[PDB]
């Protein structure tokens, strides 16, 4: 599913994202255009053999079990698949694993090269929130 911005700031707020480790919604809503485009199905091959999946583009490395990344470590207890759904409980729950690792948002490389320090609260104007 493709997400309009205000349609999943909207989401994330009420999955509890809103200020999650101190992250103001608008760093979520800019992390996920830029990672994927506001789209849950969006899959990335990394060269280490390992793949970003979802609205968050989060890591089979670590993060998720996709049976194809040799040492892969599952830390969110769920397929990669499920990061891929419509409903974005999955990508939510795992990414706020993620951000309190102790890096951050840093964990999520387009946040951190387009998101970080820009003015974060322009990509929630207008929605009714």
């Amino acid at each position: 599913k493709v997400f309009g911005r205000c349609e999943l700031a909207a989401a994330m707020k009420r999955h509890g994202l809103d200020n999650y480790r101190g992250y103001s919604l608008g760093n979520w809503v800019c992390a996920a255009k830029f990672e994927s485009n506001f789209n849950t199905q969006a899959t990335n091959r990394n060269t280490d053999g390992s793949t970003d999946y979802g609205i968050l583009q989060i890591n089979s490395r670590w993060w998720c079990n996709d049976g194809r990344t040799p040492g892969s470590r599952n830390l969110c207890n769920i397929p990669c698949s499920a990061l891929l759904s419509s409903d974005i409980t999955a990508s939510v729950n795992c990414a706020k694993k993620i951000v309190s690792d102790g890096n951050g948002m840093n964990a999520w490389v387009a946040w951190r090269n387009r998101c970080k320090g820009t003015d974060v609260q322009a990509w929630i104007r207008g929605c009714r929130l």
